[PDB]
């Protein structure tokens, strides 16, 4: 009756119900998937994922202007999808680049990020020919210049700014002095010094500016102020170097944080609308300081992976726990835990969970979804509702685990990484194996 | 200044060189890094064993001290626990698997968890584990059926909610504890379970279990939790006679025994704390006309933990403006929330020290920070660092042997650090560092 609704903004785009009531994506009952591949189980609506890539690219005007943030989720399958849809790939560490490359991701379309790039990570990057690197310290700059000189090239490059804006959901914060590890403060002059240094080198080309201001951003208001501040730096730069030189700073990358719906209440604007406001502020602001509007880049992770994937669990214990003299909370324990979605513990994230293996007529009862580890804080969905006849053996699913869940997974209490599976049109295909005690034990020595 | 290495915090066999490099078990940390890489976990093996011994003594027997494998586990460690006479609490299908691959005596394994699978329970009676601490009415059915099918009578404790949560020098009491483990005494769910276990032919009740906290520095919480637990025992004499309730011979007050993360952390010496604890189990027992039951305790952190250190190489130093007039020194490092997530996840606080040389520079306020693309990737939120700290320098964070490695992740595709043990003069790789081959190993 009430828990039977599967809100189309939360759950993947190809999700539907059986005639027997079972929940399907891409036409596959979740039961079949569970019985075939085990639980816990990650289930990626492949068509959804591409769907998001096309949609975002259309909104910003080309896949060249949308870099998938690999940090949300990465494996060779997904890299290949991103290539095919024509987006770029932002990679973060040595290893994210390694796997990008292993999947033959076109290096010209990679951008490298990080607060502490090593000389090896940077050297590997120029060898492969990555093409954009977003620099983050003055040390990085001295380091990359040496490396690109040593290798015969001029490495295009952006500098990362700290612009004093933090945005989440329908609000933002502005600070005099942003206190965090990334970027170079515009207000402090650190950013300008960075611009100066790169212009000065023989071996780097300054090509853009990068800002990132938060996550689950549902209004443009924060971006607007950020872009204001960011393009104000550009004004400082016409100041010293002239308009002709500063046009070479052709790309304003406004970072990630494009929002999705974890709960049906969540109301991120449709992406084309947002992007058109974004485009317009980059333009108003651009010309009211005497410049050609530079090209807008955006780096979603969550808004691309994320909605299209679902973690599929089997209920194993149901305990009814007294929380007042009169009331109860219905703890439903499950197959996995913080080993595969640590976001609830770590960020206080809020998820939708649903019985999926059947349809119940029972009245909804307040509940906590809870995993299998020896920590009381091992909690996947802190507050929901759940049909009062929920019972071991049932299959439940949590609704936007596509982003930052698997990437964050651990082997806490020796629980191995769930399998991951992709699904497209009717067909299912294992993408990522499930761990076994052999993996568990495989770093041990004699 | 930042030069003191507080002996309550750092591993026991920690030392300084003539040249001022920090050493443990006689090995300079520079050498370890140059041999094995960074980031690196470094286990002072004698420390671990020392704490095994010290705890055992305090509670009368290694048998009354069960190591909590959740805090860190591998065959090597399983093997240290076996050799020091302690037991092993394991939590999941996987933790038993490895304890067994390491040939840990099953008599000395206790098995925990809110949501044991049929298949987990089955594996464990087949291995002859010996104690299971049941958590749900459902689990009790499952386990009767299973032990019956095996032709055995499986010893068992039940786990209780007793409405106490202790941390540091305080604790909260609650009319109705609101969390996943245990069965409530006050609702009489506990007593319902004691009935149903007395009723089966295939289970046999030998104790009660409460776990009430972490980083516990007073006895007070334990006193109240004990009062309340043994309260159940009285209720069972009421129903069953004192002569069949004495079969419930074991009161297990769980883990939570505390260590020093920071120098100002001041947990009591375990010998005192256990004396105190033993007295009150006794008092509270005779206070209800029962034989003193045996006190068992299930530490993880207090055993693993203080003897292990995470060695990092500095990569980036950045002065960050935080007011018109102040600055915070962001020192970034080889690793991050991938190998130490406790800071982001629980708001833990750590000590960190410059370790590859000794600086005469003055101290400056700082943040030790990882290399992952997330601004919350912070290893140590508020420390002090010497003002001439500089890339190339090696720092160590100070009590990382518990919960850090077991929670490790491959975030941003950062492989697990290697783990190395050092024992009188001598290093030895135990767990090896992950490679992109590992990172790719689940792909098809």
């Amino acid at each position: 009756n009430e828990l039977l609704h599967l809100a189309p903004n939360v759950w993947p785009r190809n999700t539907t119900r059986d005639e027997v009531g079972v929940v399907c994506i891409a036409g596959i009952p979740l039961t079949q998937l569970a019985q075939e591949y085990g639980t816990p189980l990650f289930v990626i609506d492949e068509d959804d994922f591409r769907s998001r890539c096309r949609e975002t690219a259309a909104a910003f005007g080309s896949g060249a202007n949308v870099h998938y943030a690999a940090k949300a989720f990465l494996c060779s399958e997904v890299a290949r999808w991103i290539s095919e849809e024509g987006l770029c790939l932002d990679v973060c560490t040595g290893g994210e680049l390694a796997v990008a490359l292993h999947a033959s991701f076109p290096p010209e379309r990679i951008t490298l990020h990080g607060n502490n790039k090593s000389v090896s990570e940077l050297t590997a990057a120029v060898k492969a020919g990555v093409g954009h690197i977003v620099v983050d310290s003055m040390t990085e700059i001295e380091r990359l210049d040496a490396i690109a000189g040593e290798a015969g090239i001029v490495q295009d490059v952006l500098v990362r700014l700290t612009v004093g804006v933090e945005a989440h959901t329908h609000e933002f914060i502005s600070t005099a002095h942003e206190d965090q590890k990334f970027g170079l403060s515009v207000a402090s002059g650190a950013a300008m010094a960075a611009v100066r240094r790169v212009f000065a080198t023989d071996h780097l080309r300054l090509v853009g500016l990068h800002s990132h201001i938060g996550s689950q951003i549902f209004d443009v208001d924060g971006f607007e102020l950020a872009a204001h501040r960011v393009i104000g730096l550009l004004r400082d730069v016409v100041g010293e170097f002239g308009p002709e030189k500063t046009a070479q700073i052709a790309t304003v990358d406004l970072g990630g944080g494009l929002g999705i719906s974890y709960l049906p209440s969540d109301d991120p604007p449709p992406i084309a609308e947002l992007a058109a406001k974004l485009g317009t502020i980059v333009s108003d602001e651009s010309t009211a300081v005497g410049l050609p509007t530079p090209k807008l880049v955006v780096e979603p992770g969550r808004a691309i992976a994320g909605p299209g994937t679902i973690t599929l669990y089997e209920v194993g214990t149901v305990k009814d726990v007294d929380v007042s003299a009169t009331a109860h909370r219905r703890y439903v324990s499950v197959d996995g835990g913080m080993s595969d979605n640590i976001r609830t513990a770590l960020y206080g994230a809020q998820y939708d969970v649903r019985l999926v293996s059947r349809v119940s007529d029972a009245p909804p009862v307040p509940a906590r979804l809870v995993g299998k580890h020896c920590e009381s804080g091992d909690i996947i969905v802190r507050d929901t509702w759940v049909p009062d006849d929920i019972r071991p053996g049932d299959l439940v699913a949590v609704a936007a685990t596509g982003a930052y869940c698997y990437s964050l997974s651990s082997r806490y209490n020796m629980v191995g990484r769930p399998a991951v599976v992709a699904v497209h049109a009717g067909n299912a295909r294992l993408v990522l194996r499930r761990e076994t005690v052999d993996d568990l034990l495989s770093l041990e020595v004699r």
